[PDB]
């Protein structure tokens, strides 16, 4: 019956029907914009974890044009998220051997160098300043560049490919393609150079990854680096604005970090739990067998959407579920998903948000929102919520 996106997003606010569903119909039929039939909407954490972390669901099945979806275009099946276990598993493994926790934590001194530079320019420009232009946009692209080992001299041209994607950019017809193909050249050229001569960075290590005699192709290393640049940029950008937004606008939260900057990591986790960043939820899962859920049981062709943000507000698992508690002891959120398709960039994402917040706290203990909240330029966040602008004073 009900059309799925129940509403267009206001701010970081949740449509009130997810909570109602969470108590009354945790698993609920809905009709998504496109594709055919209906889908199971999964609102709570228990069911979410089953659906997201059970071998009995497929994401490759949902590349079928007659599967319910959000965009008119269906999904290409060679995309990571759409890939199913045997191959996906091979994939996660190989990049796994390069996108390691160690490499990501070893970014930290460098990444902290970049944030402090960016904030230096913000101080140079004076006392009100658009946090989006000075911090949120450049910071994620610069971090990815550094991780890929994009050579220092032509990152500015990485900056234009990246933010020539974002929710809107040049709008110059579809010759955003003449942006794709000459950049696609670049990556291929770069991937080739490091395959011959590897370096301390993702590409160099994607070049060397192995798994009992198994390889990544020049082609596979291109599709990942790009897939990673796309994914990481617009999300990280928006999330930066979302956290700042939550911290100011209640502004005792920000104070609580100034007073105690050691709380930044716990705060970020808690803020990841709370922010409904992903507005329509996760990539579509299509049950391959019969999986029993909380209240219904799902049969073999029916698709489900897991809504992460509602799972993250499930009052069965989080006390004071709809409040920000930076001192919460237990926080089993799935802001980064779960199971096989758990976010590949989860740690780099935590790195970004830790260093950003901690920098703003050291350097700008007087930070404050410098426009009225009611008027804030929220993106039309069908996919990803975030702010188009964020003026702040100090
Ligand atoms: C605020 C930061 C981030 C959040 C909240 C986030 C959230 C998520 C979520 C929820 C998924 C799973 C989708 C599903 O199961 O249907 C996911 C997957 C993914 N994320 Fe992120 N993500 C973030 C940052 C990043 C970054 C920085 C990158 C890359 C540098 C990235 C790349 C990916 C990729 C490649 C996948 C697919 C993994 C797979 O299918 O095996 N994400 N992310
Ligand atoms: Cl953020 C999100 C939620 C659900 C599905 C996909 C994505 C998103 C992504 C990642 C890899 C492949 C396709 C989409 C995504 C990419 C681009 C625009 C919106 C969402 N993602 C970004 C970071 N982590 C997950």
């Amino acid at each position: 019956v009900p059309a799925y996106p129940f509403s267009l997003p206001h701010a970081l606010d949740l449509d009130p029907h997810y909570a109602e569903l969470r108590r009354d119909e945790p698993v609920s039929r809905v009709r998504l914009p496109y594709g055919e039939g209906t889908a199971w909407l999964v609102t709570r954490m228990s069911d979410a974890r089953i659906v997201l972390g059970d071998s009995r669901f497929s994401t490759a099945a949902a590349t079928d044009p007659a599967t319910p979806r959000m965009f008119p275009t269906p999904p290409e099946p060679d995309g990571v998220l759409a890939q199913d276990p045997p191959d996906h598993t091979r994939l996660r493994r190989l990049v796994g051997k390069a996108f390691t926790a160690r490499r990501v934590e070893e970014m930290r001194p460098r990444v902290r160098s970049l944030v402090d530079s960016l904030l230096d320019d913000m101080v140079a420009h004076g006392s009100p300043a658009d946090l989006v232009e000075f911090l949120a946009v450049p910071f994620p692209v610069a971090v990815i560049c550094e991780l890929l080992g994009v050579p220092l001299e032509d990152r500015d041209l990485f900056r234009t490919f990246s933010d020539a994607m974002l929710s809107s950019t040049r709008l110059t017809a579809a010759e955003i393609q003449r942006v794709q193909q000459d950049f696609m050249v670049y990556m291929d050229g770069l991937v080739a150079q490091r395959r011959d001569a590897p370096t301390e960075d993702l590409l160099g290590a994607l070049a060397l990854a192995t798994d009992n005699d198994d390889h990544l192709t020049k082609g596979e290393i291109v599709n990942m680096g790009v897939s990673l640049l796309i994914a990481g940029h617009e999300t990280s950008v928006n999330q930066i604005t979302n956290l700042v937004h939550l911290l100011l606008t209640e502004r005792k939260r920000y104070e609580s970090l100034v007073a105690d900057p050691a709380l930044v990591p716990a705060a970020v986790e808690e803020m990841l739990r709370y922010t409904p960043l992903v507005s329509a939820g996760s990539f579509v899962r299509v049950a391959t067998e019969d999986v029993e859920l909380s209240t219904v049981t799902v049969r073999a062709g029916e698709p489900c959407v897991v809504h992460f943000a509602s799972a993250n507000r499930d009052e069965e698992v989080f006390d004071h579920a709809d409040e920000l508690d930076f001192h919460r002891e237990r926080n089993p959120h799935i802001a980064f998903g779960h199971g096989a398709h758990h976010c590949i960039g989860a740690q780099l994402g935590r790195l970004e948000l830790q260093e950003a917040l901690s920098a703003l706290v050291r350097r700008f203990p007087t930070l404050d929102l410098a426009e009225p909240v009611a008027g804030l330029k929220w993106k039309q966040g069908m996919l990803i919520r975030g702010l188009e602008r964020q003026i702040v004073s100090w």
